[PDB]
């Protein structure tokens, strides 16, 4: 067996002005989004961009999915072209049902998808598609190539909602960001068949995510709000505690499989939509997401970082410390690279910026003052962001330290975030030296540059 479909998340169906900016978009609907975790766009009915690609050269390598509930999965970073993937997942529908590819009905394959994780005797494995955009397997939006594109394809080059597009714009945080952060401002390429699934997670640094079906059979989503994050964690921790084990790296994060019916016994609550080819879905900050494919399908995703994130994101980099989780970057860094280029900031941009700055600031100067009291007293500035991340992680929370770090040069190249000065070594805290990216007479003139940019 019995599954209760979780309540449906919000659809919007914005008028063309509506839809023309997609973060002034977004920032209307969040009061009503952000209460679900999810929420459906759909598109102006002219608003059409080109699908064209030969099933023949595009290949990937597919990875391969037990479908068992409160399994350990590990979120990654044969070989098929995109036609034989297509036979082999159109085959495994028709002969799971024994019926056309087409008339399996949806609430049949979502009860079925929840009977077979559940039950032991069941041994279903599926294959998926999942990678950044490349030269073997490109966007399904139009691209920019030194390539003759048709009007049509000009059209959407410039969109909004052109995936490749949403990353550059000037609503967006992550612009910016000089580092190397591929996953997160590149978008991703997901070919489905029935049954795949994408288990229940939350974005990196908390982002937003934005989700296009360009063509195919649905995808099933559940989505938990925001505030429900902990709520939904405390259920998981005590059903599958293997999940929730000190990780290495980002490279072996654990997910899994777990029925909304499970999640809504527990007062969480859950949403549900089928996204159709042609539309959006959006995921808010901090909001759990999972579901599965109804058949042979092709999506591209892609993370984003608005203003109203910001605080969010500072609150994220908090909560990674105090569970010792890897950064995917410096937030410090991000908001420090975009005080230096206020001059050519949006003004809503420099004035959100600026606040966050503020906070840095007095956090920073609280963080010196007590490691000054621990009686570390040498000093010296350091340009954290030439160093690889590797290299600038603290050895107790893993933090990606820019703003200031500890060393003792009896453990070179070893770093300590200033919660965690007395991780480092035995030494007595004298030996240590203050490692710092600014002054705080660097610091206030940076933030008075978004201020003037923000008041003009
Ligand atoms: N990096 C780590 C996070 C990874 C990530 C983040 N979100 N995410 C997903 N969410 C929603 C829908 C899908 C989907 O349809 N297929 C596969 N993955 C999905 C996958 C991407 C790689
Ligand atoms: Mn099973
Ligand atoms: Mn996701
Ligand atoms: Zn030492
Ligand atoms: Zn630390």
């Amino acid at each position: 067996s019995m599954f209760l479909p979780p309540p449906e998340c919000p659809v919007f169906e914005p008028s063309w002005e509506e839809f023309a900016d997609p973060f002034a978009f977004i920032h209307k609907i969040r009061p009503i989004a952000e209460q679900t975790g999810i929420c459906k766009v759909r598109p102006p009915p002219d608003w059409q961009p080109p699908f064209a690609c030969d099933v023949d050269k595009l290949h990937f390598t597919p990875r391969i999915q037990r479908l068992n509930e409160l399994e350990a999965q590990t979120r990654v970073k044969r070989d098929y072209t995109l036609r034989t993937f297509g036979e082999m997942a159109d085959a495994f529908k028709s002969d799971y049902f024994n019926m056309p590819v087409h008339m399996v009905p949806t609430e049949l394959v979502e009860k079925e998808f929840w009977r077979l994780v559940s039950t032991i005797e069941e041994d279903v494995t599926v294959e998926y598609g999942a990678d950044i955009a490349s030269k073997e397997f490109g966007s399904g939006f139009p691209v920019r190539d030194g390539i003759k594109l048709s009007p049509e394809e000009e059209e959407y080059l410039d969109s909004g909602w052109n995936l490749n597009n949403m990353p550059v714009m000037e609503q967006s945080v992550l612009a910016h960001i000089t580092a190397d952060i591929c996953g997160m401002k590149l978008p991703w390429l997901y070919v489905g068949m029935c049954f795949s699934s994408f288990c229940w997670h939350i974005e990196d640094h908390w982002s937003y995510s934005i989700n296009y079906l360009h063509w195919g059979e649905p995808k099933t989503w559940y989505g938990v709000p925001g505030y429900a994050a902990e709520q939904l964690e405390n259920v998981m921790k005590k059903l599958a505690p293997e999940l929730f084990v000190s990780q290495p790296d980002l490279l072996h994060q654990l997910v899994t499989i777990m029925n909304p019916n499970t999640l809504m016994t527990h007062e969480v609550p859950v949403y549900r939509t089928n996204q159709c080819a042609g539309e959006f879905v959006i995921t808010f900050p901090r909001a759990y997401h999972s579901g599965f494919n109804q058949g042979f399908n092709f999506a591209e995703a892609v993370n984003f970082c608005t203003v109203d994130w910001l605080p969010l994101g500072r609150q994220c980099v908090e909560h990674y410390r105090l569970l010792h989780r890897y950064c995917v970057f410096s937030h410090d860094e991000m908001i420090c690279k975009m005080a230096s280029k206020a001059d050519v900031l949006d003004v809503v941009v420099a004035s959100t910026v600026q606040k966050d700055m503020a906070i840095m600031i007095e956090d920073e100067k609280a963080l010196r003052e007590t490691v000054r009291k621990l009686g570390v007293i040498d000093s010296e500035r350091m340009d954290f962001e030439l160093l690889p991340d590797d290299e600038r992680q603290c050895v107790k929370c893993k933090t990606t330290c820019f703003m200031s770090a500890i060393s003792c040069s009896c453990k070179p190249g070893l770093l300590v975030c200033l919660h965690h000065v007395k991780e480092l070594c035995s030494c007595p805290p004298y030996k240590y030296k203050l490692r710092y990216r600014y002054t705080l007479d660097d610091l206030y003139p940076m933030m008075n540059a978004l201020k003037l940019r923000a008041e003009s």
